This record gives C-alpha cells, sequence and structure tokens, in this order.
C-alpha cells in the first residue's frame, strides 16, 4: 500500500480486485478515465501494453489484471497455505480467465447473433468448477483449500456477471449456488457490493451485460 | 523423475515448459494423445477443462499451461528473488499469454486471410518486451531482474515462433534479437532445441507456422 487503481469507469476486468480490497479491509484511490481523455492518446502510450488497468502500489507499478490479482494474492496471504495450493488456485484462475474472455468475446463482438448458443452452451462451462467444490471439503469452504484466496474474488466475479446474462444458470448447480451465497454474505464484502461505487458501474463498456 | 507431460503431438503449449525442464537440468516423461485417441472422448472427458496439456508431479495433477510454468517457478526457484521481483515476472508472462492467443487465433481460423494485417501490426505487440528489456540493465540480463525465470523460457517460445512467421521480424528490435541469442546459447537448452524431440514436432496441430 497504499494503492491506486486506474481504469476506465466500468467494473470489467477490475471488479475482482476491487472486491479483494473491500473484503480485505485495505484502503485504496481509483482514477477514472474516460473515453474523452483514452482517446487522446497520451496515457495510453505510457501504458506497457496501451491498456488498462494500471496499478500502483507505493513505488511499484504494474499492468495484467491477473498480475495485481496475484500480486495482492502474494502480499496479503491470499494464495494457499503452501507451494501444491498455490498451484491450484493458479489452475482455477487461469480457468475463470478462459471463460472471462469467451465472455468478453460475446459483449463486445457477437451480442445479438450469438447469445442463445453461448448460453446453452454455458452449463458445460460451468461444471468445471462445481466439481472442484465438490473435491474441496464437499464445498463448505472457499474454491481451494480452507482460505480464501485470489480466485475466490475472481470467480465470485465471473458467476455474478453470468447470473447477469442467463438468469437461473447457477440453479443446476448446488455447491457454486451455496458458495456465491456464502461468500456475498462476508461483512466487508455484502457492504461493498451494495455500495453506489459498485451498483452504479455498467458492468460493461458497451451498455451490454 | 516426478514429471510427466500429457499433449498432442506438437509443440504448441508445451515448448516453454519442456525447455524450462531441460534448460534446468530435470528430466520427465511424455505421453503423447493422438488425435484419434482424442476422438474416443474418455480422456478428454476426464479432463478438468476438457483439454490439454495436463501434468503431473508426483501425485499433483495440474492443467492450464501458465498454471504449469508458475508451479516450475516456484519448485525450482525461476520467480524473482523478492515479492516485487514475482510481480514483474507475472506482468511480463501475462503479456506473452496476450500476444500466443492472438498468434493461435490467425493460425487456426484466419490465416490465409489475416496474415499479411498480423504481421503489419506485430511491431507494435513486441515493443513492450524490447522496453522491459532496456529497463532491466541495457537488456543484457533476463527479462526480470538477473536470475531466469519461468517468463523468459515462454518469452523465448514466443518469440521463436514469430520469427518462423515472420522472418526477420526481429530485425527491428536490437535488444530481443541479441536477448534471443543470449539464450538460445545456454548449453543445456540450446542442447534440447536441436534434438529430435524438440525438432521434429510440429509447431502447431493444423501443419500452418
Ligand atoms: N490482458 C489485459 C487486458 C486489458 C484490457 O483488455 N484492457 C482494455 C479495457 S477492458 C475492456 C473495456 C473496454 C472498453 C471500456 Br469503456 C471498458 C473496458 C483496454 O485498455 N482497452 C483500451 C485500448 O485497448 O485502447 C488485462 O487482463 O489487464
Ligand atoms: N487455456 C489452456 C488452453 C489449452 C488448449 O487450448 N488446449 C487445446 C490444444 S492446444 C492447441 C492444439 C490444438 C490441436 C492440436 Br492436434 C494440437 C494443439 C485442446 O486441448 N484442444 C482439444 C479440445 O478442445 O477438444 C492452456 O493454457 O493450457
Amino acid at each position: 500500500p497504499p494503492y491506486t487503481v486506474v481504469y476506465f469507469p466500468v467494473r470489467g476486468r477490475c471488479a475482482a480486485l476491487r472486491m479483494l480490497l473491500a473484503d480485505q479491509g485495505q484502503s485504496w484511490k481509483e482514477e477514472v478515465v474516460t473515453v474523452e481523455t483514452w482517446q487522446e492518446g497520451s496515457l495510453k502510450a505510457s501504458c506497457l501494453y496501451g491498456q488498462l488497468p494500471k496499478f500502483q502500489d507505493g513505488d511499484l507499478t504494474l499492468y495484467q489484471s491477473n498480475t495485481i490479482l496475484r500480486h495482492l494474492g502474494r502480499t496479503l496471504g491470499l494464495y494457499g497455505k503452501d507451494q501444491q495450493e498455490a498451484a491450484l488456485v493458479d489452475m482455477v484462475n487461469d480457468g475463470v480467465e478462459d471463460l472471462r474472455c469467451k465472455y468478453i468475446s460475446l459483449i463486445y463482438t457477437n451480442y445479438e447473433a450469438g447469445k442463445d448458443d453461448y448460453v446453452k452452451a454455458l452449463p458445460g462451462q460451468l461444471k468445471p468448477f462445481e466439481t472442484l467444490l465438490s473435491q474441496n471439503q464437499g464445498g463448505k469452504t472457499f474454491i481451494v483449500g480452507d482460505q480464501i484466496s485470489f480466485a475466490d474474488y475472481n470467480l465470485l466475479d465471473l458467476l455474478l456477471i453470468h447470473e447477469v446474462l442467463a438468469p437461473g444458470c447457477l440453479d443446476a448447480f448446488p455447491l457454486l449456488s451455496a458458495y456465491v451465497g456464502r461468500l456475498s454474505a462476508r461483512p466487508k464484502l455484502k457492504a461493498f457490493l451494495a455500495s453506489p461505487e459498485y451498483v452504479n458501474l455498467p458492468i460493461n463498456g458497451n451498455g451490454k451485460q
């Protein structure tokens, strides 16, 4: 710390790290970038990959959303209890990232023509996470081990955005439905999910959801 | 050894972890899956995300290529010297993965019509890595700090397959050109890149490159 997040005024790729910082009781500053200030290209040229989010932690600056999650994961102790759990946390996060990429492609390039097929294929894409919960203490704790990890906040966000795209998509998965319930109830996280800074931001940049 | 790699008979997403293992002097077993054995559905149905590579380290089974690289990075000491370097190693690997996804979409879905526009935009996509090297002791060492990391092997593979797709694409980048030369020369890695085990497998599964 202290932290600063730089991004567009949407939830998008910053939703999971904001949930992690709020639930861990950390403070941070937000620097909002409008499409107007982004279209003038001078901030875009200073970004390593010409994209946002950008993040600061003291004198360290970082890019890439999953690198920011892994960094808070290791500096705050949200990365498993050992190397074996740290590898399982990475395997869940990479799976969450693959489906997040398919969701983003549906939202930004084919929403009207491909949402029915995307929703027809959704059960198959969520089954792996229900299976991972069934293997960890009967799905009664977290996605890996018995302590929360950064992959829990990234998987929670992906489940919450899919319920907005296909209401009831989790009805067929008992353990994922119960897991979204338990984590949404953690005190600091429940207060943050009800706040205007979270509820009043669109999920995506094109208004689709 | 306690290692096993399960994959199709191509270099694909397994090329960087095989170079990492060979350069660190570790042995592993390969289990090859043919397209006929994959079409039998039983092994696909047993994979967590229905895809390969699969990897084992003793009884620990892992999926996702980047999870396998981070697990060997942690167990073999290829993850930076402190928490700040470990975050910069992740930032580099996430950039490498973003460019590998664009390369993969071109190869398997748009190779004939998108090859010239893809090669035209390539320099913009490679400049970030040239900038990272210029910031680390004049590009004379590794991509991060002064010890090799798992991201150096993934970046090296990404640079070698682009030189096959667009020969001379690295001429515009003096530090990346010298970085590929210096890394290909490490004795154990130089021997692996010249062996039939590496040279006789196609880069991708559809024959394009
Ligand atoms: N792999 C990177 C991807 C970052 C990324 O896609 N960044 C997009 C923004 S996220 C998606 C999006 C698009 C438009 C709005 Br309004 C809000 C959110 C960007 O900077 N895009 C700007 C650019 O590429 O010029 C990561 O995980 O961090
Ligand atoms: N995100 C995963 C992606 C793995 C993946 O895409 N896996 C593909 C194969 S890699 C690319 C490829 C394709 C065909 C051949 Br022949 C060789 C290599 C798969 O299992 N595909 C099988 C499936 O989806 O049924 C990772 O990083 O590990």
